[PDB]
């Protein structure tokens, strides 16, 4: 009897440069039970279209999930991946690692 929370890896997949698309990978890894609610935002707006991986099992009982969106980061922006998940249950605003 134990839960596996959702561990957050929210990195850029292509360089983060100024007026040029870039994806998010929304990497979450471990969300024991598989109900978890990864409703990704950008700049507070929600991305109705939400594309999404396999629920694969990384050693038997671990969700390698990815949830990626396609943004078009300006300069002054702020996207996020929500987590929400039976574990959290609040809103988890997760901060994008752009500085990376």
């Amino acid at each position: 009897m134990i839960q596996r929370t959702p561990k957050i890896q929210v990195y850029s997949r292509h360089p983060a440069e100024n007026g040029k698309s870039n994806f998010l990978n929304c990497y979450v890894s471990g969300f024991h039970p598989s109900d978890i609610e990864v409703d990704l935002l950008k700049n507070g707006e929600r991305i109705e279209k939400v594309e999404h991986s396999d629920l694969s099992f990384s050693k038997d009982g671990s969700f390698y999930l990815l949830y990626y969106t396609e943004f078009t980061p300006t300069e002054k922006d702020e996207y996020a991946c929500r987590v929400n998940h039976v574990t959290l249950s609040q809103p988890k605003i997760v901060k994008w690692d752009r500085d990376m």
